[PDB]
C-alpha cells in the first residue's frame, strides 16, 4: 500500500509557492511496539503552519527539509500497538499531510463521532477552539460587563472567542477584513459590532464601539492592528497573544508595537499563550464547548475542501481571506 | 518673608533650556485652614519631571504653564490647621520647586527621622524605592533561583531592585552604562553580574551572564535594551515595565511572549499607595540592618535647579538626585 505525502522542500520567502512542498509516494510500513497506525480522514490548515515551515526557533520545531510537512488531523486508528488506543478509536493529533500516520501518539485524544462531525473536532471542538477557549478564559478573564475586543475575528479562533466573550456577559467588538465578514460577525454569530478595518478607519471604528475602552484584547493578527488597539485599551486591560497572521508571510522583520507604553499609562498585561500547555483542561473545556454547541449558544462553520493532492493551492487560500470558517482539507 | 519658586514658563523641545523655568519671588503667607506651612529640605529630581512637562496623556496631568514645577521633597511642618499634622512633623510630599510649601497636605505622610536621614525619605525610602519594591516584588513575583535582569539597574529605582532580588534569593544581572557603574553594581551592591552595553553587546552579555533564560525583567529603559532582553527570556517569564527612556519624548521580538507563554506588565507606584506604610517599613530594616545600600546624590541650592536637573537628563548623576533647598 501507498502513503501519499507532502514533505517540506524548501524554506519559503514570503508566501509559500509551488517549490515549497514535494508531493511524494511512499511505501505504506507497519507501527512497530508503541505506536499506532491512523487513516487521516481530515487535516486542520492553519495559519501557525506558515511559522512551522519557518527556520527560526518557537515553541514547537520548524519542520524539518525532507520531513513530512507537520499538521493536526483527525483519523481512525487501523492498527494499534499502543495500550492507550484500539483500532477503530478515532483521534485528534499530529498526524501529517500525508495519507496515513505511522508513530507515537504522542499528544493525541481520542474523539467521539457519534456526538459531532468529524471535522468539528478541528474547529470549535479542535485545538482552535480550545485555544479560543482557554486563552479567553484563563489569560483574558473577562467578566461581565467588559468590552472585549476580538482581532481577526472572523478566524476560527478568534470567531469562537467572540461568542464565549458574549456568554460571559461582555461587550464584544471584532476586527475582520471585508464588508461579509463584518456582517456574518455581527447577524449570524451575535458580536455588539464589527469593524471592517480594510474599508474604515480603525480607530474611529474603536471610538464608535468601544466607548468605555477595552478591557480584553484578543490578539490573532498582531501587526498595525495591534498597535492602534492599544491605544484604546482600559485601565487593568488584559491582551492575549494567540499569534500574528499579517507576520507570517512578511518579508524578514516582525513589526513591533510602537504603543506598547501604554501597558504603563493604563497598568494593564499582555500574555502569550499556546493551547497545548492547557492539554490536561482538555476534556472539561471539551464538555463544555460540547453543551454550548449543542444548546444553540456557539456555533462552528467548517470550510472543508476536498483532495490531499490539493494541500499547497488550498494552504494559501488561509492568507487570502478567502476561506470561510475553519479551513479543513478532507484526505 | 520671601517663598522663592521655580515656575514652568514653557514646555521645551527635547531637554530643558534656559527659558523653561522661571525664577519668581514670592511674598510667604500663612496656611488657611485644612492647609499646612511648611518649610522645604530637600526635593526629589526624577527623569519623570521631564514627563511632567510634556503636553501628553499620561498617567498624571501635566504641569501647567505658570504653575511651580512639581517635585516630591521633604520638609518640616512650620505651621499646620490641619488635624493629621503637627508643627515639627516631617513630612513627604509633592512639595514643588520652591524654598515653602502651602497648601492642602494631598497624598502627604509623615517620616520618622530616627530611622533614616531625611533624604533618603526622597529615595530608598522614597517613590524610587517603592516603586522598585512593589514591582519587582508584586508584579515581577521573583523566586528562590530565578535569573532576575535589572535595565537601568544604576540608577535610583534599578539599583534598590537588584538588592531585593538578591535578598530574595536570585540571580541579579544589572543592565548599566559605564565601567564604573558595572563595577559599583557588582562589587559594591551585591549583583551577580553587570553588563555594561556601552562598551560591550549586550546580547552577548546576557547570553554569558544568563545561562538559563531571564525569568524576570525589570524594565526601566524600554528601546532596544528591552527587544534584545526579550530574545533570552525563559518559559513563564514576567517583564515589568517602569518607565522608558523614550517615554517623555517597540519591540520587534514581542512574539517572544508567545514562544515562552511569558507577561508583559505595567505598574505605577502611586497605585500602592495605600501599602507604603508595610513597604516602607521593611525596606527601613534592610536598610538599617546593612543588607541594602541606598546612595544619594545631593547637591545645594534651590537657585541651581535649571542646572542641576541638566544633569539628570545629561546622566552625570551618580545615585538619587536630590536638591537640599
Amino acid at each position: 500500500q501507498i502513503n501519499r505525502q507532502y514533505q517540506l522542500a524548501q524554506r519559503p520567502s514570503g508566501l509559500p509557492g509551488r517549490d515549497t512542498f514535494s508531493f511524494v509516494e511512499t511505501p505504506l510500513g507497519e507501527p512497530a511496539e508503541g505506536q499506532i497506525l491512523v487513516k487521516n480522514e481530515y487535516l486542520s490548515l492553519d495559519p501557525a503552519m506558515r511559522g512551522w515551515m519557518n527556520d527560526a526557533r518557537s515553541y514547537i520545531p520548524p519542520v524539518g527539509i525532507g520531513e513530512v510537512m507537520r499538521a493536526l488531523g483527525v483519523g481512525k486508528v487501523l492498527v494499534s500497538k499502543h495500550p492507550g488506543f484500539q483500532a477503530g478509536d478515532y483521534v485528534n493529533g499530529a498526524l501529517g499531510v500525508q495519507d496515513y500516520f505511522i508513530g507515537e501518539p504522542k499528544g493525541f485524544y481520542k474523539v467521539d463521532p457519534s456526538r459531532a462531525p468529524l471535522p468539528r473536532y478541528l474547529s470549535a471542538l479542535g485545538m482552535t477552539g480550545m485555544t479560543a477557549y482557554f486563552a479567553l478564559l484563563d489569560v483574558g478573564q473577562p467578566k461581565n460587563g467588559e468590552t472585549v475586543v476580538i482581532s481577526g475575528a472572523a478566524g476560527a479562533v478568534g470567531s469562537v472567542a467572540g461568542q464565549i466573550a458574549r456568554l460571559k456577559g461582555c461587550r464584544v467588538v471584532g476586527i475582520a477584513g471585508g464588508a461579509e465578514k463584518c456582517r456574518f460577525l455581527v447577524e449570524e454569530l451575535g458580536f455588539d459590532g464589527a469593524i471592517d478595518y480594510k474599508n474604515e478607519d480603525l480607530a474611529a471604528g474603536l471610538k464608535r464601539e468601544c466607548p468605555k475602552g477595552i478591557d480584553v484584547f484578543f490578539d490573532n493578527v498582531g501587526g498595525e492592528i495591534l498597535d492602534t488597539v492599544l491605544t484604546r485599551i482600559a485601565f487593568k486591560a488584559r491582551i492575549v497573544l494567540c499569534g500574528a497572521i499579517s507576520q507570517y508571510n512578511n518579508k524578514e522583520a516582525v513589526r513591533g508595537p510602537a504603543n506598547y507604553l501604554s501597558l504603563l499609562v493604563n497598568r494593564a498585561r499582555m500574555e502569550g499563550m499556546v493551547v497545548m500547555d492547557y492539554a490536561q483542561r482538555f476534556p472539561e473545556g471539551l464538555k463544555e464547548m460540547a453543551t454550548w454547541l449543542a444548546e444553540g449558544k456557539l456555533q462552528s462553520r467548517e470550510d472543508i475542501v476536498e483532495g490531499l493532492e490539493t494541500f499547497p493551492e488550498t494552504l494559501l487560500k488561509l492568507f487570502s481571506g478567502e476561506n470561510f470558517g475553519k479551513l479543513v482539507l478532507k484526505v
